């Protein structure tokens, strides 16, 4: 039903909230939840692990079946699969892991996938252990995504830093 609440409106189409994406998916029941995936869809930790555990491992079983038939994704690519109990669909998006030396230019390619969905609940791509500068990731989102994106950032200090930087 996409009933998002408690978000700050940064631009005409980008919103942000200090929240756990799993709890937001349970509260909002969005049409699309974005997963910060890796190319072989192994959802063991971070955001992907949090989403998979909230589906009681249904997301991992479906992803394994996808990988068996189709092989891995490319960095910057995406895949629509079921959202299980969290959303109607899960858009698995692979942003670059700059801590492992992947190309930061592909973060624009990763956000470009959001433009195929009129409204999405999403994490901040390539942040956390993927090592991208989180302020840069928020700027790429703002400049690339035209559809309505609701970013959940589960860290108060990071959220406050992103907001303060954007409002300069
Ligand atoms: C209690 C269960 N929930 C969680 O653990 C949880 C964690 C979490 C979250 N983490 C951010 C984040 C954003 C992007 C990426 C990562 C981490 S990663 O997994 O380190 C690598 C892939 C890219 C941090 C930057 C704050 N953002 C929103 N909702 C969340 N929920």
């Amino acid at each position: 039903v996409n009933s998002f609440s408690g978000y700050l409106k940064l631009t005409d189409n980008v919103y942000i909230k200090n929240a756990d994406i799993v709890e937001e998916a349970k509260k909002v029941k969005p049409t699309v939840v974005v997963n910060a995936a890796n190319v072989y869809l192994k959802h063991g930790g971070g955001v992907a692990g949090a989403l998979n555990k909230a589906t009681n491992n249904a997301m991992q079983v479906e992803s394994d079946d996808y990988i068996a038939t189709n092989g891995p994704l490319k960095v910057g690519g995406s895949c629509v699969l079921s959202g299980h109990n969290l959303a109607k669909h899960c858009l698995h998006v692979v942003g670059p892991n700059v801590n492992k030396g992947e190309d930061i230019q592909l973060l624009k390619s990763a956000y470009e996938n959001f433009n195929q969905h009129e409204v999405l609940l999403a994490p901040l791509l390539s942040a956390g252990i993927f090592g991208a500068d989180p302020i840069h990731s928020l700027r790429v989102c703002v400049d690339t995504v035209r559809t309505n994106v609701y970013l959940a950032v589960f860290d108060k200090n990071l959220y406050d830093k992103l907001v303060s930087s954007f409002l300069e």
